[PDB]
């Protein structure tokens, strides 16, 4: 079926808890080799070791997303433990409501946190990707990126450009054999949060995780350029 | 695994060829039971006839969307015939370019056929959807609903209104456990259309049924209110 992952090799980052962890052990099920990484490395291995005992192929490493040392160490330890790079999931980012008269080095963290890193991990991965015959990149937004509101001006403006930027180099890196998505995840594990969720649940780490699988899958072959809102049809961040 | 579609009962409308075969056909190797129609009574019969010859479970009967009497005979013969209804596929639809001048009728007939139709199959499917556990309306719009270009009056009005349909009836009906997403395919089967599509392919029917299957299946159980382009990566029309 389309909807697995056989042969392979996926980067996640921020992949120790909840939506990053999430996907490293759905893509690992569905037949992925999995390069999860994470800020804090023994959160890392710890994901690796778990998947590895359920009989899945991973190895867990330290990456913060913003060195660009961590970043290149990830690049070459996915090509040396498995020869290949076609999937990377950009998952690590971070942020939330700040005054708009916030300290300048508060706005600017925000987009290279978001932004920059993610970017420059695709910029890494997208030759091998290439050289590989073809990939998938997902990267993680927010539904701050399509919403309007007070106390957002470095939150919802970094993952709006992340959700601009996986639409534009769609255009860079299909020619490479690349797919770009990007999913906006609503509110992921009270009362208030259910009374703007049609469906009248929270969502779980899974649900993003199912998501990923299908957008990083060859049943998404033709799919390129698309930012999904997973959110129980809720549109309120 | 949540890519399947055990015990569901899916009305496709326009099934008789293109996306809407695809779908049809998809949705019964996957594990539902297919109720085929089209405006043309035995298209929708051979291509039922076809699912049970691969040994799945499909009937075949002839509905023009626009009609209510054919809608609500559509609801009965899935009910008579497989006892419940849990997903509905409304593919169904047409138009085209037409010149700002068009007759009135030309207008209103986009609506009717695109629009009108699937808000009143979704009407009629709803509450035996909410008595059977709950479902998934699937809609089929266009790219030319959130695109903007000459000789679109009536085409890409309608189209934009089933896109905006969809995200806000999914608040009405999502308290129902029903989840309502739509499809916007691209170029689906010369090189002009190739130079503004990135991955470099035209659109193939199955593209649009692997992710109407995505959609309509527990894999996106807390998705909802959301349009999805299916276009290789392009933007136009
Ligand atoms: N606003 C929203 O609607 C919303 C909601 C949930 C998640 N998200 C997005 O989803 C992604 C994951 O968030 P989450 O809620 O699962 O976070 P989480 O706190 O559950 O886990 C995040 C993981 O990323 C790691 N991490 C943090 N900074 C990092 C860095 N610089 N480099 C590498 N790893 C780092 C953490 O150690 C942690 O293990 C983020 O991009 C986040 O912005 C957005
Ligand atoms: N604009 C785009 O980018 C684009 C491209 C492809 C498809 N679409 C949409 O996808 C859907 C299917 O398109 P397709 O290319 O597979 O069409 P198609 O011509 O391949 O087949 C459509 C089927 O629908 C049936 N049909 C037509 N009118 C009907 C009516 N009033 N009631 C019931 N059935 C009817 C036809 O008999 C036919 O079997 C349509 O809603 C169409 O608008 C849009």
């Amino acid at each position: 079926s389309p909807f697995h992952l056989n042969d392979a090799v996926a980067i996640v980052t921020g992949a120790a808890a909840g939506i990053g962890r999430a996907i490293a052990g759905t893509f690992a099920k569905a037949g992925a080799s999995v390069v999860v990484t994470d800020l804090k490395s023994e959160g890392a291995e710890a994901v690796a070791a778990a998947i590895r005992q359920a009989g899945g192929k991973a190895i867990g490493l330290e990456c913060n997303v913003t060195d660009e040392q961590h970043r290149e160490a990830v690049i070459k330890a996915a090509l040396d433990q498995f020869g290949k790079i076609t999937v990377l999931v950009n998952n690590a980012g971070g942020g939330g409501p700040k005054p708009f008269d916030m300290p300048m080095s508060d706005f600017e963290w925000a987009f290279k946190l978001n932004l920059f890193s993610l970017f420059r991990l695709s910029q890494l991965a997208a030759p091998h990707m290439q050289k590989a015959g073809g990939g998938a990149i997902l990267n993680i937004s927010s539904m701050a990126g399509e919403n309007t509101n007070v106390r957002m001006a470095s939150y919802g403006s970094s993952k709006a450009a992340v959700n601009h930027l996986t639409r534009n180099i769609a255009f860079d890196v299909g020619p490479m054999g690349i797919r770009v998505n990007a999913i906006a995840p609503g509110a992921i594990k009270e009362r208030a949060i259910l009374k703007h969720t049609p469906l009248g649940r929270l969502g779980e780490a899974q649900d993003i995780a199912n998501a990923a699988l299908f957008l990083c899958s060859p049943a998404a072959a033709w799919i390129s350029g698309q930012v999904l809102t997973v959110s129980g049809g809720g549109v309120q961040e």
